[PDB]
């Protein structure tokens, strides 16, 4: 039962683009990648080439075949003890999943900050700009379970441990710049209503059901994180293209005391980019794992996902000068009033070896911050504090999570914590507890200071009666929907509308639709007619006659807002679907990925069945998937070189596949006879911007084809789509 | 007063149609409908009209929307023991999910037998035709996560907990009629390889990944059940419409002492029917809840699942009589040899309350036999019997899982067992342990008997060393992969051989396809070839050379291993989209739908839009969804009446509605003008058999219709759909 003779079985260890090579654990794949926080897990990485098969007690198993039995047909026999460890562990695999970001994909990599930032905070992962920082990273959804599917309409999570010289910090974020409530105490009722409904437990993964739009409708502090939520943010390419947000204000604390606000933003290198709508549900069935496979496979590819830390710093002075609440996590800081300073790069340069041990049981907590970091009262910042710590109880067994090895900080941990649950550290202080003189007062608080020193809270004034109330300063609910609207593209504007009506759709009783399209109405007329007249609901007039809302401090548009307003595209790790032919002409081919090679895109070549085939000049084309296989949803873009066109010219997949790409607004490239496929798009002698066609795949073909990934996707294609049957 | 005036959001407590009303709790939906498990839940119901909230403590809530804090502005405190109580639960609400079987769907009924089986049983439950026994039936997939989808390609999970007067029964079975495996000891391996791979978990539902078509490719005793995986039973349409099968040979045991193998199915009453693959693989991205959204629908509608159980009946004289031994899990019986006997009828006739408290904690478990029953020594059987209640320890928190009110018996349970965690029965025994005095000995063990009697185990006689050995009579593996193969019809084999080269399509290192296929080499020949073409391989000449296995006793097919062999369709309950357009022939879809309602078969009306449209007699028509909103895979068959159909014929989602429906082979019908729609799926002017067409939808175009309908789907398509662009 063994390895084939030629080595096939095994992936080579080194940087292969997506498809060349299986998949494997990044100690295997990619050993000589290190950081302190990869090396410092070294104590429980275990092999296994040339190993006995054992017991988990050490005793080597002769039979792992069979069960012991009287006879060869008899009765299984209580005494097999090897059986019943191997079942027994089998048993008790499972542990709780996430209450929320249950469905999340992560890997390791290391962070360094571009300059000193001691002027402002005197954190020391952000002192040096050559002291590099272990990360982990997870991305994640947020309603789905952990069998869910990741391309989803969903806001994302961008959880990122920090495993610093002062402590272990970890900026527990999203991909949206607000979140959808206010107080962290109605935290359980929206998660109730986004979440799959108790009696049936449907729907998995959306927000298009009665209970989330019934809150919405109830609770408009909501609307403006629901707004991202329809937008394409709510479905993007990649983790490696969605931007990441604190969202609260936090406090940075210099060495003299100073304190600054700050909100907290990764930037993708890689550009932001989405899906849409109809690609992004059919891929939800065609492939439930697309971001997780994209994310391993890009750092496989060496396709490092990067991402820019930046600051928006308000200094204390200014906390009321705008018109929205700083401490509102429904409200966003735009960045034509603040600007982002950009402080540090993250890489990630490495997958797990094991996705139970490293990714599954990982813990994040917005707690865990360290000195020259400190919280406010954002009043959903100060709630979740109490969460993470709590629920990590039950969902990983105990108060010693710490010591799982993911979890463990690489620098010094000691004090006088004892037991719990799978203790794993063995104490050798006579003493647990403090004052002590026994150990003479070991392990020793530190006074806070400059840099080493014991944490201490900013001594923020605090003047109040004991109220459960919201502030005032609050309960404004339209602006910062409208901005985002306005912001928008025309073409970003109408997916927004579209994602309202399809989801309102799904909604069955028809008065919850109806009071969100009121709620559309208080913020933007435009917006809340479009929905409303895909939803079959005439705007009243009173409703026609709702002021909008005021500008964001004089704001009409920020167009930061955009995914798409300011170009901002990378093709770097991008695929295109070449579609294979029996008899191809490899000087097309040879063109086409030498100029691929050179930007760093990949291809995958797709036939109608499996193996190779050969192409005009003897060269034998290996074919990574059929066209059924792996469809265009997952590519960037298609190209169809020349050869025998009519060996595919009336298969119905590969027909479809262009017609799916097209309406996915999808570059295409055909050349030479290839061009036979416009007639499939019906699309025009003269051709049209977005498909690129010439007599042969050349320097000027391939150069257009690239021009049109770096835009992403053809937007000016929409109005052609609606009449194509894909 | 949030509700609306007018009383619209609350359902009928009335069986009502799919879609016509929102979906609700068992108990609300169906009040009348009663059985004594579901009358025994009452201590444990809670309402919630007109009560105040409250905290778990009884102590009322006056502001649930904030949080405790010192200023409107200010930190959150301490001492909010509200918010404390309410984060709290929140962070504990998920426990682990099922090892295996983790996606499932469940509901309450009620088993009746034919007849009294005493002669052959002294089971209780199977005693008397007027004895009503209730169950809990429980249906899943195998692989995926309980946020998985539905229509994957699985084995699927049939699972019914009778709760009878002499104990809880637990008749845990698949929709196949033999497992993977044949030692349990093999369990952690074979279902390693099918779930997701560990470095990076993925993928998710599916078995078409290298690691599973590793195991199987080493381990040939699996092809059996992959053959029936590969299969359309793979893809079932509903669970109302598969098998149900115990797999293993137990024993029933007379009041004689007299035993007799047995093995169980369940003969679903709606008739066998399975989607095909890509619509299967489509609709776990259109709706991933499809499965457990269209049995809670089939039971609020009154379309209650009805299953037929029955018995193959062995006398123990024949135990060696077969070319396969009874106690291999991966043999089956063929019914040519021993015919199914018919014994009782069950119905799921009421939806659950809540699904984590009813589904989620439900425990099966196939040692919950009753006197009547035993085991035998299939050696898989066997060692169930140590997994699911150790499983059950961590899955549900421990040894007191029996006091979870969906898994308590209806009948007395007394013993001297006490504590554990979560334990609910106050025990008022003078005594905990036996044999005692000071209770007089109570409770006490009863004597086997004819009725409430004792459990006593069959004294089988037992001979044989202690060994790890498999039986030399289960070392054989080809014969029921051909038997099965040979029993299909030809679009049955086709589909088996896509379902392969799909699979095989996906795994990565060629060389485990090429040992696949060699495997296929032993089953049957075309079926090795066929697969073969489509991956690029070619037999080798020793390939092409290898002799089929034998017959199974002088069978060469069985037709009842095939799902369409024999008819036995069942419209009721099936579902049909109708395409409207702006002034649709009223006559028309009056005569439509009263064809419908008077087979059972429901309608969804839908359109570009929602709200309303008007036919041309005045009629306002309630649009349902659009299009895109409710795709053609969710319905059986499309009706397009005669009206404006300018209005929807240049619609690219009417058309591929029609285009996606005629692709998975499924009857459409054109009234009137909508025969111009016969252009956009390339029907000839004369027609084509499983295209219904007529001038208008009177005299016989609904029975028609109806026909097509009754044999599911429209096979002799299979050559058309080849070409087509969808
Ligand atoms: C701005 C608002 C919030 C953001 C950006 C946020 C972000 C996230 C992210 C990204 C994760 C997943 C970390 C991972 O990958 O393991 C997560 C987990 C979680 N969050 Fe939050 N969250 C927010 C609000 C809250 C609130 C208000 C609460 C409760 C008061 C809460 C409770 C939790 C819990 C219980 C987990 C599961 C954590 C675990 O099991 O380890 N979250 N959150
Ligand atoms: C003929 C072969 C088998 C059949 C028909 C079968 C059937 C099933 C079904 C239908 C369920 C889901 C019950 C529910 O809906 O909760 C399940 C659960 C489970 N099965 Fe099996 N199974 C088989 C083999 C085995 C084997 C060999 C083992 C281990 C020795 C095993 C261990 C488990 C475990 C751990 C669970 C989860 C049960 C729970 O958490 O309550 N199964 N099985």
């Amino acid at each position: 039962s063994l390895a084939p003779e030629d080595g096939s079985h095994r992936p080579a260890a080194e940087p292969t683009p997506p498809g060349a090579q299986p998949t494997a654990p990044g100690s295997l794949k990619a050993p000589d990648t290190r950081n302190e926080k990869l090396n410092s897990l070294e104590d429980v990485r275990k092999g296994s080439e040339n190993y006995a098969l054992t017991t988990n007690q050490g005793v080597r198993i002769a039979d792992d075949q069979n069960s012991l039995r009287a006879g060869s047909r008899g009765p299984t026999l209580l005494e097999d003890f090897i059986l019943r460890e191997k079942i027994t562990h089998f048993d008790h695999e499972r542990i709780p999943e996430r209450i929320v970001h249950a469905r999340g994909s992560a890997a390791h990599g290391y962070f360094q900050p571009y300059k000193s930032l001691s002027d402002i905070t005197k954190a020391d992962f952000l002192s040096d700009p050559n002291k590099i920082t272990p990360v982990f990273v997870r991305f994640s959804t947020v309603q789905g379970g952990a069998g869910s599917a990741d391309t989803v309409r969903d806001i994302r999570g961008f959880a990122t441990k920090f495993y610093t010289e002062e402590g272990i910090f970890d900026l527990v974020g999203n991909n949206t710049p607000i979140f959808f409530i206010q107080d962290a105490h109605k935290f359980p009722d929206f998660v109730h209503a986004v979440k799959p409904e108790p009696h049936w437990a449907i729907p998995q993964g959306q927000s298009a059901h009665d209970t989330f739009w019934d809150y919405v409708s109830l609770q408009p502090e909501t609307l403006h994180n629901v707004m991202w939520a329809m937008s394409d943010r709510g479905i993007p390419r990649s983790y490696r293209t969605m931007e990441g947000f604190g969202i609260h204000t936090f406090r940075l604390i210099n060495a003299e005391g100073k304190a600054t606000f700050v909100r907290f933003h990764w930037k993708p290198l890689a550009g932001k980019a989405s899906l849409v709508w109809d690609e992004a549900q059919k891929l939800t069935g065609r492939d439930p794992d697309f971001h997780r496979r994209e994310l391993w496979e890009a750092i496989e590819a060496g396709d490092f996902p990067e991402y820019e830390l930046g600051f928006q710093l308000i200094p204390e002075e200014d906390e009321f000068k705008f018109d929205f609440d700083l401490l509102d996590p429904t409200k966003l800081i735009p960045e034509e009033l603040v600007p982002v300073q950009r402080v540090g790069k993250m890489v990630l340069n490495r997958n797990p070896d094991n996705f139970f041990a490293e990714n599954e049981q990982a813990a994040f907590h917005p707690g865990h911050i360290v000195p020259g970091l400190d919280f406010t009262n954002d009043p959903l910042l100060q709630g979740r504090l109490e969460s993470y710590t709590d629920t990590q109880i039950s969902r990983l067994g105990g108060p010693n999570f710490h010591e799982i090895p993911i979890n463990r900080p690489t620098c010094p941990y000691h004090n006088f914590q004892r037991d719990g649950m799978h203790r794993m550290g063995i104490d050798t202080n006579p003493a647990n507890y403090e004052p002590n003189s026994i150990n003479d007062n070991w392990p020793r608080e530190t006074p806070p200071g400059p840099k080493r020193g014991g944490f201490e809270s900013y001594q923020e004034r605090v003047e109040g009666n004991k109220v459960r109330e919201r502030s005032p300063s609050f309960g404004e609910y339209y602006s910062h929907p409208r901005l985002f609207w306005l912001s928008q593209t025309p073409f970003e504007q109408r997916h927004i509308v579209d994602g309202f009506s399809f989801e309102l759709s799904k909604v069955v009783r028809p008065y919850i639709r109806e009071r969100v399209v009121d709620q559309l109405a208080h913020i933007d007329l435009t917006l809340a007619q479009a929905v409303a007249k895909n939803l079959g609901i005439e705007l009243t007039d009173d409703q026609l006659n709702i002021t909008p809302p005021p500008d964001v401090n004089g704001l009409k548009k920020d167009p930061s807002l955009s995914l798409y307003a300011i170009p901002d595209g990378d093709v770097k790790g991008r695929v295109v679907a070449i579609l294979l032919n029996d008899e191809v002409r490899s000087a097309d081919l040879l063109a086409i990925l030498k100029a691929l090679k050179a930007k760093g895109v990949h291809a995958k070549l797709l036939y109608s069945r499996m193996g190779e085939v050969t192409a005009d000049d003897g060269t034998v084309l290996p074919i990574a998937a059929t066209f059924a296989g792996a469809p265009s949803l997952t590519v960037d873009a298609v190209i169809v070189p020349c050869g025998n066109i009519a060996d595919i010219a009336d298969n119905g997949d590969a027909n479809y596949y262009l017609m799916e790409a097209y309406k996915h607004l999808k570059p295409i490239a055909l050349a030479g006879d290839a061009r036979k496929f416009k007639a499939t798009i019906k699309i025009a002698d003269q051709g049209e911007e977005g498909i690129v066609e010439a007599d042969s795949a050349d320097g000027s073909f391939m150069d257009e084809l690239l021009t049109l990934m770096a835009a992403h996707r053809v937007w000016s294609r929409i109005p052609k789509i609606d009449k194509i049957p894909a």
